[PDB]
C-alpha cells in the first residue's frame, strides 16, 4: 500500500506512472516544479518557478549531492514560492528522497521519522532491507552539515 508520495499540502512528490495525474493536477495550480532531469541547478519559470536538478545515469543516481539542493529548493519554495512538486525519472523513490532531506533539515526528524512520515513502510532502495545502521550518517549530513 504505497507509491505516490506527498508531504503536507505544500510539498508533493511522485514516483511511477502516478506522477502523471499528480504532476498534472498540481500543474494546473503549481508554483515550483522540481524537474529532476539535468542542466544542473537551473532556475527557469515556464509557468512560475522551474527547478532543475542534475541527474545521472548509473545504478540509481547517487542522491548524496542533492542534500543542500533539495532543502534549499523545497524550503525556498515553501518560504516564498508556494507548492513544490518533485518529479521522477526511473519509477524510483529518488524524488521522495529529496523531500526527505527537506523534512530532515527543516523538520529535524532524520531519515527515521522523515521516511516514516512521507509514507508507510515497504519501499527500500538499494541493498538496505532488514537493517537499521543508516541513521547518524544522513542526520549529520543533512542536519549538522
Amino acid at each position: 500500500q504505497g507509491g505516490p508520495v506527498e508531504i503536507l499540502p505544500y510539498l508533493f512528490l511522485g514516483s511511477c506512472s502516478h506522477s502523471s495525474d499528480l504532476q498534472g493536477l498540481q500543474a494546473c495550480g503549481i508554483t515550483a516544479v522540481l524537474n529532476v532531469s539535468a542542466s544542473c541547478p537551473n532556475h527557469f519559470e515556464g509557468l512560475f518557478r522551474y527547478k532543475s536538478i542534475p541527474v545521472e545515469d548509473n545504478q540509481m543516481v547517487e542522491i548524496s549531492a542533492w542534500f543542500q539542493e533539495a532543502i534549499g529548493f523545497i524550503d525556498w519554495v515553501k518560504n516564498s514560492g508556494g507548492r513544490v512538486l518533485v518529479h521522477s525519472q526511473a519509477g524510483i523513490s529518488r524524488s521522495a528522497t529529496i523531500c526527505l532531506a527537506y523534512l530532515m533539515q527543516s523538520r529535524r526528524v532524520r531519515l527515521d521519522e522523515a521516511f516514516d512520515f512521507v509514507k508507510q513502510r515497504r519501499g527500500v532502495i538499494s541493498p538496505n532491507f532488514s537493517f537499521m545502521g543508516q541513521l547518524l550518517q544522513f542526520e549529520t549530513q543533512v542536519l549538522c552539515h
